[PDB]
Protein backbone atom coordinates (compact mmCIF):
# COMPACT_ATOMS: atom_id res chain seq x y z
CA UNK A 1 0.00 0.00 0.00
CA UNK A 2 1.16 3.63 -0.56
CA UNK A 3 -1.06 6.48 0.75
CA UNK A 4 -1.06 8.92 -2.21
CA UNK A 5 1.99 11.21 -2.42
CA UNK A 6 4.59 8.41 -2.34
CA UNK A 7 4.68 8.01 1.47
CA UNK A 8 3.20 4.99 3.23
CA UNK A 9 2.25 4.50 6.91
CA UNK A 10 4.19 1.79 8.81
CA UNK A 11 4.50 0.36 12.37
CA UNK A 12 7.21 -1.53 14.25
CA UNK A 13 7.44 -3.61 17.40
CA UNK A 14 10.04 -3.91 20.16
CA UNK A 15 9.84 -6.59 22.86
CA UNK A 16 11.99 -6.47 26.03
CA UNK A 17 12.55 -8.71 28.98
CA UNK A 18 13.33 -7.64 32.60
CA UNK A 19 17.07 -8.01 31.89
CA UNK A 20 16.93 -4.92 29.59
CA UNK A 21 17.36 -7.08 26.47
CA UNK A 22 15.34 -6.37 23.37
CA UNK A 23 14.27 -8.82 20.75
CA UNK A 24 15.96 -8.46 17.38
CA UNK A 25 15.40 -10.58 14.22
CA UNK A 26 16.88 -11.20 10.79
CA UNK A 27 14.65 -11.46 7.80
CA UNK A 28 14.49 -14.54 5.66
CA UNK A 29 17.04 -14.53 2.82
CA UNK A 30 18.61 -11.31 4.14
CA UNK A 31 21.63 -11.44 6.41
CA UNK A 32 20.91 -8.03 7.87
CA UNK A 33 19.07 -7.56 10.97
CA UNK A 34 16.07 -5.35 12.06
CA UNK A 35 13.29 -4.80 14.57
CA UNK A 36 9.97 -6.56 13.61
CA UNK A 37 7.82 -4.16 11.51
CA UNK A 38 5.13 -3.86 8.84
CA UNK A 39 2.76 -1.57 6.92
CA UNK A 40 -0.50 -0.12 8.23
CA UNK A 41 -3.22 -1.50 5.90
CA UNK A 42 -5.70 1.13 4.61
CA UNK A 43 -8.18 1.89 7.43
CA UNK A 44 -6.17 0.16 10.21
CA UNK A 45 -5.10 2.06 13.30
CA UNK A 46 -1.40 1.96 14.22
CA UNK A 47 -2.08 -0.33 17.20
CA UNK A 48 -4.15 -2.76 15.05
CA UNK A 49 -1.41 -2.81 12.44
CA UNK A 50 1.04 -3.44 15.30
CA UNK A 51 -0.89 -6.52 16.49
CA UNK A 52 -1.42 -7.75 12.93
CA UNK A 53 2.18 -7.34 11.84
CA UNK A 54 3.34 -8.84 15.17
CA UNK A 55 1.49 -11.99 14.17
CA UNK A 56 3.05 -11.88 10.65
CA UNK A 57 6.63 -11.33 11.98
CA UNK A 58 6.82 -13.25 15.30
CA UNK A 59 3.66 -15.45 15.20
CA UNK A 60 2.83 -13.86 18.56
CA UNK A 61 -0.70 -12.62 19.31
CA UNK A 62 -2.35 -10.14 21.64
CA UNK A 63 -2.81 -12.69 24.41
CA UNK A 64 0.82 -13.03 25.16
CA UNK A 65 1.77 -9.32 24.94
CA UNK A 66 0.97 -6.01 26.66
CA UNK A 67 1.63 -2.54 25.22
CA UNK A 68 4.02 -0.88 27.66
CA UNK A 69 4.95 2.10 25.42
CA UNK A 70 4.57 3.58 21.93
CA UNK A 71 6.16 6.48 20.04
CA UNK A 72 4.71 9.93 20.74
CA UNK A 73 6.17 11.36 17.53
CA UNK A 74 6.26 9.48 14.19
CA UNK A 75 9.76 8.40 13.09
CA UNK A 76 9.74 9.39 9.47
CA UNK A 77 12.57 8.89 7.02
CA UNK A 78 13.26 9.43 3.34
CA UNK A 79 15.04 6.79 1.30
CA UNK A 80 18.23 7.63 -0.61
CA UNK A 81 17.36 7.63 -4.35
CA UNK A 82 19.30 4.42 -5.04
CA UNK A 83 16.54 2.60 -3.08
CA UNK A 84 13.67 4.62 -4.61
CA UNK A 85 11.76 2.62 -7.24
CA UNK A 86 10.98 5.28 -9.86
CA UNK A 87 9.87 2.57 -12.31
CA UNK A 88 6.73 1.56 -10.37
CA UNK A 89 3.68 3.64 -9.46
CA UNK A 90 3.15 5.17 -7.03
CA UNK A 91 6.86 5.49 -6.24
CA UNK A 92 7.89 5.22 -2.57
CA UNK A 93 10.28 7.94 -1.32
CA UNK A 94 9.65 7.60 2.45
CA UNK A 95 7.37 6.31 5.22
CA UNK A 96 6.20 7.35 8.68
CA UNK A 97 6.84 4.72 11.36
CA UNK A 98 5.11 4.33 14.72
CA UNK A 99 6.80 1.95 17.18
CA UNK A 100 5.40 -0.02 20.13
CA UNK A 101 7.20 -1.70 23.06
CA UNK A 102 5.40 -4.73 24.30
CA UNK A 103 6.50 -7.06 27.05
CA UNK A 104 6.18 -10.75 26.23
CA UNK A 105 3.84 -12.38 28.78
CA UNK A 106 5.04 -16.04 28.78
CA UNK A 107 8.55 -15.07 27.62
CA UNK A 108 10.60 -15.85 24.48
CA UNK A 109 9.13 -19.36 24.29
CA UNK A 110 5.98 -17.84 22.69
CA UNK A 111 7.86 -16.70 19.55
CA UNK A 112 7.16 -18.69 16.31
CA UNK A 113 9.13 -17.47 13.27
CA UNK A 114 7.10 -19.64 10.79
CA UNK A 115 3.62 -18.30 10.61
CA UNK A 116 3.56 -18.84 6.87
CA UNK A 117 5.01 -22.03 5.37
CA UNK A 118 8.09 -19.88 4.71
CA UNK A 119 9.75 -18.51 7.87
CA UNK A 120 9.52 -14.69 7.78
CA UNK A 121 12.79 -14.61 9.73
CA UNK A 122 15.93 -16.67 9.25
CA UNK A 123 17.23 -15.77 12.73
CA UNK A 124 16.42 -14.07 16.00
CA UNK A 125 18.43 -13.03 19.08
CA UNK A 126 17.98 -11.00 22.27
CA UNK A 127 20.46 -8.09 22.71
CA UNK A 128 21.08 -5.05 24.97
CA UNK A 129 19.14 -2.02 23.53
CA UNK A 130 22.17 -0.06 22.25
CA UNK A 131 23.95 -3.02 20.60
CA UNK A 132 21.41 -3.05 17.85
CA UNK A 133 21.86 0.44 16.67
CA UNK A 134 25.52 -0.42 15.85
CA UNK A 135 24.76 -2.84 13.01
CA UNK A 136 22.46 -0.63 10.88
CA UNK A 137 23.36 2.15 8.40
CA UNK A 138 23.15 5.92 9.16
CA UNK A 139 19.47 6.66 8.46
CA UNK A 140 18.17 3.41 10.00
CA UNK A 141 20.45 4.08 13.05
CA UNK A 142 18.76 7.39 13.61
CA UNK A 143 15.36 5.71 13.73
CA UNK A 144 16.59 2.69 15.73
CA UNK A 145 18.25 4.80 18.44
CA UNK A 146 15.03 6.88 18.72
CA UNK A 147 13.00 3.62 18.95
CA UNK A 148 15.23 2.49 21.84
CA UNK A 149 15.49 5.83 23.73
CA UNK A 150 11.73 6.48 23.46
CA UNK A 151 10.98 3.26 25.40
CA UNK A 152 14.33 2.86 27.31
CA UNK A 153 13.00 4.80 30.31
CA UNK A 154 10.05 2.37 30.58
CA UNK A 155 12.46 -0.61 30.33
CA UNK A 156 14.54 0.53 33.36
CA UNK A 157 11.43 0.71 35.56
CA UNK A 158 10.13 -2.47 33.83
CA UNK A 159 13.18 -4.28 35.23
CA UNK A 160 12.58 -2.84 38.74
CA UNK A 161 8.87 -3.19 39.26
CA UNK A 162 9.78 -6.55 37.95
CA UNK A 163 6.51 -5.67 36.64
CA UNK A 164 5.39 -8.92 36.89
Amino acid sequence: MIDDDGYRPNVGIVICNRQGQVMWARRFGQHSWQFPQGGINPGESAEQAMYRELFEEVGLSRKDVRILASTRNWLRYKLPKRLVRWDTKPVCIGQKQKWFLLQLVSGDAEINMQTSSTPEFDGWRWVSYWYPVRQVVSFKRDVYRRVMKEFASVVMSLQENTPK
